[PDB]
């Protein structure tokens, strides 16, 4: 065995398909109908009488399991040793190595190493924008002089044309009314770091994007937003991790500024417990921040933004509007999933039809969570060229958005929870986007 342990996939978490945003965690008691509805012990217990809509089916047919099911870890066999090893351990990939796992002793006693490892995250396809954020990291890093520091590979994987629709309460108040549009196009990006670990990729970080060109309508025209972001928490050294994500963040501002965007958007969301934004299977100990720590967090990466010169202020979205001099909800950009087009839908319900009653509330109530930021201030942002962007759209359906990632890392027990699993997990990611490619 290449290690003395005895290891194992841990139980992922399920929904309980109730209340529709309820999730079942490890060891905990639910029902299932065929491996498709699962139903939480509490959720399903207060359901009316026996039968339950799904077609009707009786309450008699579900399974009552406890969410405790070890899938072992694979061996691969050496075919000249015959030596049964963890697939993970040795990281032999069949598509990368189809003639066959050769354990290391065997090629050292034959000297020769293993076919170079196409695939790689250096050879993914690069883009301007993506060399613009490796070169940045990679030259900080040189700065820094860390012997433990690695190379760092950004690739954009995705890119589209996408529109989001006003819903239906905003759309009956403002679009019917022709005082707001019903959509507004935007271009989605996912990009990735790699670093590379003692010669072996491992991907640390991942982001997708919404940018608002200048074809897009007011309110939301040259405006880009986060629509998630996510690590895994192996790089090294981890002094320097966390500047690391400041440099590709700040980065990713320099460039759209650049571009010729002028305002960028965050909110500050800590994911919830047992959930994954882009990564699945988070390493138990990478501790989810608390919503307060967070928000300072982004404070002080803008405060190094502001100093470099690439963000010229920041605002809350309650003093952001204040200064805008905003009096209506139609006046507030729109950005697909993002926290205000939900909360502007219970708005106008509370408000018997009104789009201005509580928004001043709403967004103070709020404020320390949403972020403004200003790339582009005063008479320049008035006569701006069109916005040309030189990279091409990149399709990429694994990357059109964070649900497909998600969905084949759990089909595939693609965990990120350890670094020799992580580095599996990238290994399986990269080889998977350059055939999808
Ligand atoms: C102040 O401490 C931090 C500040 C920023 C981040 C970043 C990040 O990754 N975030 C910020 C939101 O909370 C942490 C998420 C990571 C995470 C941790 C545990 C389980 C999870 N499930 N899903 C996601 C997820 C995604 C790092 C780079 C960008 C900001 C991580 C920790
Ligand atoms: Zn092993
Ligand atoms: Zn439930
Ligand atoms: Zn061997």
């Amino acid at each position: 065995y290449c290690c003395g342990r005895k290891l194992e996939f841990s139980p992922q978490t399920l929904c309980c398909y109730g209340k529709q945003l309820c999730t079942i965690p490890r060891d905990a008691t639910y029902y299932s109908y065929q491996n498709r509805y699962h139903f939480c012990e509490k959720c399903f217990n207060e359901i009316q009488g026996e039968s339950v809509s799904l077609t009707t089916i009786n309450k008699e047919q579900f399974s009552k399991r406890k969410n405790d099911t070890l899938d072992p870890e694979l061996f691969v066999e050496c075919t000249e040793c015959g030596r049964k090893m963890h697939q993970i351990c040795v990281l032999h990939h069949e598509i990368i190595w189809p003639a066959g796992f050769v354990c290391d002793g065997c090629l050292k006693k034959s000297a020769r190493t293993r076919k170079e490892n196409k695939f790689s995250a250096k050879r993914l396809p690069s883009t301007r924008l993506g060399t613009f954020l490796e070169n940045r990291v990679n030259d900080f890093l040189r700065r820094q002089n860390h012997p433990e520091s690695g190379e760092v590979t950004v690739r954009v994987v995705h890119a589209s044309d996408k529109t989001v629709e006003v819903k239906p309460g905003m759309k009956a108040r403002f679009v019917d009314s022709g005082e707001m549009a019903e959509s507004f196009p935007y271009r989605t990006k996912a990009l990735f770091a790699f670093e590379e670990i003692d010669g072996v990729d491992l991907c640390f970080f991942g982001m997708h994007v919404q940018e608002y060109g200048s074809d897009c309508p007011p309110p939301n025209q040259r405006r880009v937003y986060i629509s998630y972001l996510d690590s895994v928490h192996f790089f090294r050294p981890k002094c320097l991790r966390t500047a690391v994500y400041h440099e590709i963040l700040i980065g990713y501002l320099e460039y759209v500024k650049k571009l010729g965007y002028t305002t960028g958007h965050i909110w500050a969301c800590p994911p919830s417990e047992g959930d994954d934004y882009i990564f699945h299977c988070h390493p138990p100990d990478q501790k989810i921040p608390k919503p307060k720590r967070l928000q300072e967090w982004f404070k002080k990466m803008l405060d190094k933004a502001v100093s470099e010169r690439i963000v010229h202020d920041y605002k809350d979205i309650f003093k952001q509007a204040t200064e805008d001099r905003l009096t209506s909800a139609k006046e507030l950009p729109y950005f697909e999933g993002d926290f205000w087009p939900n909360v502007l839908e219970e708005s106008i319900k509370e408000s018997g039809g009104s789009g201005s009653q509580k928004l001043y509330a709403t967004m103070e109530k709020h404020k320390e969570v949403f972020f403004v930021i200003r790339l582009i201030a005063g008479p320049a942002a008035n006569s701006l060229p069109p916005i040309v962007d030189p990279d091409p759209l990149i399709p990429c359906d694994l990357m059109d958005g964070r649900d497909a990632f998600l969905t084949l890392a759990r089909d595939k027990h693609l965990e990120f929870s350890s670094l020799r699993r992580a580095q599996w997990s990238t290994m399986c990611m990269l080889v998977e986007l350059h055939t999808q490619s």
